[PDB]
């Protein structure tokens, strides 16, 4: 059955952000959606008068903890769904994500010697670019929850504008569980370390992860030895991400701040932080203008065809303020290309005098197809990609920021090897991303312990 | 006809507390919606799978508050909307509504000199029972917008299953911005305190309230010279609570925690009204069953023998705070009524929650047509309330209140004396006469001298 | 003849500092004893090897603490014996003391609604200037401990340097136990905040005082029921002082920083009195060139002229709160004669303290033959300072008081209506009145309005 | 030449402790100086009514804190001099021994996982026994400045009573400083552990420590990268101990407490704690009845000669009414013994229900005269009598609670071997002690190193 929405009935955006907000409206948006503009308009009058999934001076403060990672003073982990569904919005795989998460951060704070900025791929990651209008079953492409279904049939492939309610109700359910958890335990250090050192005790690897975890644990002790104030340990910040993609959606949840703190801007309150796609981050196109015109911090994907010159042109009409950690430059070559294409972006950039934050991708450019017909990514590839990352960084004398992954909490089957061994035949059993091949939750402990050693390096 | 239809998809609790569920819940439930059960069980599914509104670990955390309260030991403030709506579920509407409570904590804190637990009438108040088959248009009564359509209009009034699951997503969304807004500054006490000096400031009885308002700032102040650590100046924790009246939806909220007790994760506490407190009806049976904390509205016809049966029921381990007894008898009333059924329940050896609700016996018509309350009325029960304790060297425990951020008019009185041809200006709830944020504040500073007193 | 003789066994600064002094040390110096040359430089020999009575690092807190003084974002309190005595450098005297300015500190703080810096006249105050070559008894007069005895015979007034180590001893035994005591309970606020309650309770206008006694512990319930953390309210810092007179004693406490500045660690701070602040003397010289923080006391012959060359001599780059200038004009004068000082000492563009000295101006001889001092004269120097800065726009800074913790009769008035025949029973000062603990609270919540004012 | 003090002119003493303190002192006393009574009673006549060097809420303070090393929730770490002087009571000798201890204190604080009891042998520890009456220059034996002098002429040892006021005005002196230097910035965490990155650095030894340097520095990185309240690192409490000895000048430092704990109890306050020597122990004699009126905590030092049954009259006697870490019980057996006399007094003792703080005292036992002519301890029989007392302990099931060694922060040459191989000849340069041989202060922080790889075992 359906539940229903009423399409709803205060003073006017200042004139010059109506203006700026048009002007990037107007300009060719790629990957959008096709479905008619009088509906399209209706669920946008929904959304605009809809409680944000995010606040401002949430974003000021992430933006804030941001600029410390882009002086070197922190790390950035971003991670967690390819895609979100609506159907497995669900608490137990929530949960799940925010403890991945949790754990990886547990043993990078350890090894970067530094704090961690959080960052989630959550409440609002639905939404997806596709290079193929068809699909190989020749069905519409899937595009993600907010666009069109998963299900390989044809009417549930139409595109349906009401998945903008849809996926806005699913995020700001999703958030209000990951502040829930955040804040009421699930986040204490202590636990959250007593389950690395339950992976340690049952991995198959566990025998070259257990010094490391062993310094973490006396640590911990020296801690309370010392007789340390122990609540900052008892709750960590989890930030909300996704690929700001659907344009309608990202425009329906901007609001305007009250000016307490800055002049009023505009923020997107769909997210804290948002990234700009390598199919979407046309130079003179939609997704950049938009991106220029909100505060939220943000990130472009960078891939193999990035020329050092192009990249300063993002640093330029992205910050062209020069704010350290305003924008983050998210670099996914591929491991066999990682040390030869990114030092030249990087001098070119470094010499602008801003300060990007630095974030290693090691997805998206390691991804092959299997024999047996899964799209999947093989763990030492990801590795090796942020093992070539932290290589280019320390030749240049730059910060190697951080990095983000596609991970779950869930035991699936959709990237090839870690210490499970996971072969191509395994792929069958759990392979369930509605998109990428995401690293399952022993795998993505894993990274993170190899990680803590490049840190440590 | 202006909206816009939101498709719905389509392990179980274990066998025996299903079979304790479903032995409690045949008992018979009044005031329960008519739809068809099978589009009842089919949102049912829904919302068994949907993420919570809160988590078992706030809860705990809660009653260890609330033991506190009923051991004399802190005060239980409570107040939010009458009735929320969804059009009304906005942004401007629930801030608005946080920095009331908010603001009314800060004075009742320092007046109690002991710590407040705040929560919020909030994120699922969307139910209400009615007495009359038909109202005054020749319609079917409105409900609260779980249930049918404010819109007096046959089709907005037919009971909509549907709504089950609009009501869950407004709840949700509602909590994750009151969540947002407490840990992000919003419950900074200086800048909440900073609010209560412009009232003071501008109210037209803020002469009244101004020795103390300074003497909170000189309190706030100390701190400063002291050197103490401020972090816990800079939030709050607002809790959500509502009347649990639609068994469809609190029992699809049912979770298990993970160890293992059943837990109502639609709200961290919920009362039982009224109108739907009978000793063996299923609500009383449903508030056993759960582990949150839970209140019952006691109004002037209990009897100390009947509220020594829900102790019995709802606190039968002597769980100190884990009942919360709401008194609400009218002012001219509650100095006679409750002393009898406090003896009898501290007799008990039971430590329950002694809250008051000065509103809901209260309410009178005006000779505009409105519903209203006096705002005298409201601190005079508060007053008795205070007075019989004191009599009996019991704890005054809290408050329970309907409020907005709103400047509306819909009670009479308080500093800007409004009367009842001011009613028809901003008289905006959905049902009950709630206090506008003046009054609400005005009421707290009152109440905060009645504690230092 | 009742006595115990300890004897005396027997890499300096560096050549440059050490040239510099002595360059400094060639100045005429007032008031200095009149002890053999080479006895002195034995007895100096001993004390530029002995462990110090204070550290570096604490003097470089306290400059900080004081800057901020000097900024109008912190109040300064100094007190304690005018004249300590081996004799009755006892752990209840010394407890006594140390409590007598905690219990002011706690008023003051929440008067003036930021930090107070505490500093006592202790583990060092044993030397004071003579007007009079020959006492009354037709003796040698007394100096001080530091010098010679108080007792009236020809023997125990000559000059003895062996007193200079013996001083030593008694200034670190006695620092030993004010750090000890202000480190383990002592100091706690809340404790020290019951001692006031007790006074309130007990003194004759205990009644005036009780309102602002109720408002504390509010303000301190208020901390609790907010969670503050809270082991800064278990301690406090207790700084020491003394006139900086000996400078035999002064110059071989003189240390090098580890890094390096010099610095007198007989004291955290020291200051030069109305008989020695020469400007061209060696006091001053003296005072210039160590790194504590220094006073000068200020009386009614003082110019805005040789005040400015103080700050010139003293203040030369300019560093707040290393200088503090000490109001002492009589409570008949101080409206008069301290505008202008301000005026001109404001117009350098240096921040010095203001600190109100309200005891050595008001000092007259009773009828029945005692030195003596009106307490309502003593407040009313205060209350004229106030009007002074408050007039200019200038910081009331701090204040600088004689009291101890005993129950003396030293100085009239207050609320026990000490009269000119009480000042017999327990007049036991070896120089100048001291207000009693019960005065010197009385005097604290007193001023604590003045800054509420 | 001298300085004088007046011998002077309230409630007296609650009738019981009157009664049982004149019956403690009545009993027999060994190790006495010999001065004339009549001097004695004017010297304690002065002490009666100085400063305490400690006070009462700090004694019950450290007894909290040893109730907590008994229940093996702490460690305890004491040392410094082996005897103070006068002479040497200086602010760079204070300082260089504070430092000392902190040094050590760091290191096994992060070896043990659990907060650790500083306690210095200092401002009082100018007293010691003699076997002896005439010495080898045919000399009265010098007994430590409280009684004569070190310098060897006859004049110089006549007791003199003098020296009880001298000796209190040193110790309240040192107290001073110990406590300016402990609050004010010497004790501070992060500087003291600097020290010891620098010693790993510089010794010789060096790179034997450094894998435990880097982790405690990770450690201590963790906690800022954490966000902890700081505070707690910024000072360290050092408490004060000696031999009770004289009993002339302990019985001058008694004072009654206040009551507003406690019901009113008689505490020695020329130190926190005191312990009982080999020499002094006397089941019936004066030493052990003194300790069993003060409210302090006391230790009893035991020897080879140690029965498991005297042991538990001790722990009978000093504990009577069973509090954890009122009596701790010290073991000095000799490396090449401790395993074979400290396991059946552990047993006996054990069985009791008491519960003794168990320390290691490897020093005393392990005395040697060298060809060179000098008192002398070898560094390997001090660390292998500490590691046969955790061997004692492990196989017990007990808790191997502390350790107490003489120590100084000087270079000095006095014990053989460590990293800088000490040699026989080399105890000719600094050979600076008025009694036995101490660890020089990087021996000192070898042992914790060494101890807190015990402890890590
Ligand atoms: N609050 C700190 C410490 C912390 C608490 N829980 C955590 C979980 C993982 C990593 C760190 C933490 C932080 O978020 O950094
Ligand atoms: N965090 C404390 C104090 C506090 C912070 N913000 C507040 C706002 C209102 C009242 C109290 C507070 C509490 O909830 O009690
Ligand atoms: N430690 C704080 C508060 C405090 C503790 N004890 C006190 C005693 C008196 C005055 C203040 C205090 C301070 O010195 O300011
Ligand atoms: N205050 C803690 C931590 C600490 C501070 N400084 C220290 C020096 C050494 C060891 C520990 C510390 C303690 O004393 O244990
Ligand atoms: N309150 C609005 C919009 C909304 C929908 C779902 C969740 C939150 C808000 C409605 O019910 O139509
Ligand atoms: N994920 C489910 C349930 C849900 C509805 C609304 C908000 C949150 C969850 C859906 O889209 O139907
Ligand atoms: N105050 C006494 C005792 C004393 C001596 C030395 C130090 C401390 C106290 C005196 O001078 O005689
Ligand atoms: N140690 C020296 C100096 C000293 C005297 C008094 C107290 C402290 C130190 C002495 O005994 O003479
Ligand atoms: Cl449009
Ligand atoms: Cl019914
Ligand atoms: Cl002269
Ligand atoms: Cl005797
Ligand atoms: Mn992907
Ligand atoms: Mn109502
Ligand atoms: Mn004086
Ligand atoms: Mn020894």
């Amino acid at each position: 059955m359906n539940w229903t929405v009423d399409i709803p009935i205060l003073p006017p955006l200042p004139t010059d952000l109506r203006t700026r907000l048009d002007a990037a409206l107007a300009k060719p948006a790629a990957q959008q959606p096709t479905w008619p503009a009088d509906q399209a308009l209706a669920m946008r009058t929904v959304l605009e008068s809809v409680p944000p999934v995010t606040v401002p001076s949430e974003i000021v403060r992430l933006q804030e903890q941001l600029a410390q990672v882009a002086k070197g003073e922190a790390f950035l982990l971003q991670g967690g769904d390819c895609a979100e569904t609506f159907m497995d919005n669900t608490e137990p795989h929530i949960r799940g994500n925010v403890r991945a998460l949790l754990q990886m951060a547990v043993v990078l704070t350890y090894g970067a010697s530094m704090p961690v900025v959080k960052v989630a791929r959550i409440a609002g990651q639905y939404a997806k670019p596709r290079s193929a209008d068809i699909d190989a079953l020749g069905l519409r492409s899937y595009r993600g929850d907010m666009i069109n279904g998963f299900a390989p049939d044809a009417a549930a492939r139409e595109h349906d504008p009401s998945r903008l309610v849809r996926a806005y109700a699913n995020a700001s359910a999703a958030m209000n569980l990951v502040r829930a958890l955040t804040s009421s335990g699930l986040a204490s250090l202590h636990l959250v370390h007593d389950w690395n050192r339950e992976f340690v005790r049952t991995s198959p690897a566990g025998a070259r992860y257990e010094a490391l975890a062993t310094e973490i644990d006396r640590g911990l002790r020296f801690m309370s030895a010392c007789g340390v104030a122990d609540r900052n340990l008892q709750t960590a910040e989890i930030y909300a991400s996704h690929e700001a993609l659907v344009l309608d959606y990202e425009r329906a949840m901007l609001r305007l701040s009250d000016g307490d703190d800055g002049e009023p801007q505009l923020f997107d309150l769909s997210a804290h932080t948002v990234w700009i796609g390598e199919r979407t981050r046309q130079i003179d196109g939609a997704h950049i203008a938009f991106a220029q015109v909100i505060a939220n911090p943000v990130g472009v994907k960078l891939g193999p065809n990035m020329t050092p010159e192009l990249a300063v042109e993002y640093v330029e009409r992205l910050d062209p303020h020069n704010k350290p950690g305003r924008l983050t430059l998210v670099s996914r070559m591929g491991n066999h290309k990682v040390r030869d294409l990114l030092p030249p972006i990087v001098e070119k950039v470094q010499a602008t005098g801003h300060q990007v934050i630095w974030q290693c991708d090691p997805m998206h450019g390691n991804t092959h197809e299997s024999s047996t017909g899964f799209k999947t990514r093989h763990f030492d590839r990801i590795v090796d990609e942020v093992q070539g990352f932290f290589e280019v960084h320390r030749a240049l004398g730059t910060h190697p920021g951080g990095i983000h992954v596609e991970i779950t909490g869930e035991n699936v089957t959709e990237c090839l090897g870690g210490a499970q061994d996971i072969s191509e035949t395994d792929l069958a059993g759990r392979y369930e991303t509605a998109c990428d091949p995401r690293l399952n939750t022993q795998q993505s402990l894993e990274l993170a312990f190899l990680v803590a050693e490049m840190l440590r390096d």
